[PDB]
């Protein structure tokens, strides 16, 4: 151990954009970090590779991780279907925060978002579990394919993903 590092290679209608890497806070939210880690390697036989960022809102966040329905209504965890909010120790303090999307309390599956700003109104509502390490420039590039309601102007996909260490 040590907190693990995962990467995504991002593409735009298939054209490579670049690599984003994340530190996952297994020291504070081990169950949540492990879900995202395993979905990033695909070790359970499903996961993030090939999925899209379906909702990108400039100045707010980039949301993805629905690998089952590919529209924001789907996705599942490595623990069945959904799991509890683990804790809310960490806060949405600024750009680069990685946090769990949900449909209300205790409905974590696979969907997640990457903040591009401080979003303190999500504190206590979404479980923060990591941060961007490398590639914030790529997140900023992704953000530019979003819109105010979150519809993307091109398809923003996870071409590849996995664990770095
Ligand atoms: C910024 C994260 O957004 C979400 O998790 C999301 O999709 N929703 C927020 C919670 C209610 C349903 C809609």
């Amino acid at each position: 151990m040590v907190n693990p590092t995962v990467f995504f290679d991002i593409a735009v209608d298939g054209e490579p954009l670049g690599r984003v890497s994340f530190e996952l806070f297994a020291d504070k939210v081990p169950k949540t970090a492990e879900n995202f880690r395993a979905l990033s390697t695909g070790e359970k036989g499903f996961g993030y590779k090939g999925s899209c960022f379906h909702r990108i809102i400039p100045g707010f966040m980039c949301q993805g991780g629905d690998f089952t329905r590919h529209n924001g209504t789907g996705g599942k965890s490595i623990y069945g279907e959904k799991f509890e909010d683990e804790n809310f120790i960490l806060k949405h303090t600024g750009p680069g925060i990685l946090s769990m999307a949900n449909a209300g309390p205790n409905t974590n599956g696979s969907q997640f978002f990457i903040c591009t700003a401080k979003t303190e109104w999500l504190d206590g509502k979404h479980v923060v579990f990591g941060k961007v390490k490398e590639g914030m420039n790529i997140v900023e590039a992704m953000e530019r394919f979003g819109s105010r309601n979150g519809k993307t102007s091109k398809k923003i996909t996870i071409a590849d993903c996995g664990q770095l260490e």
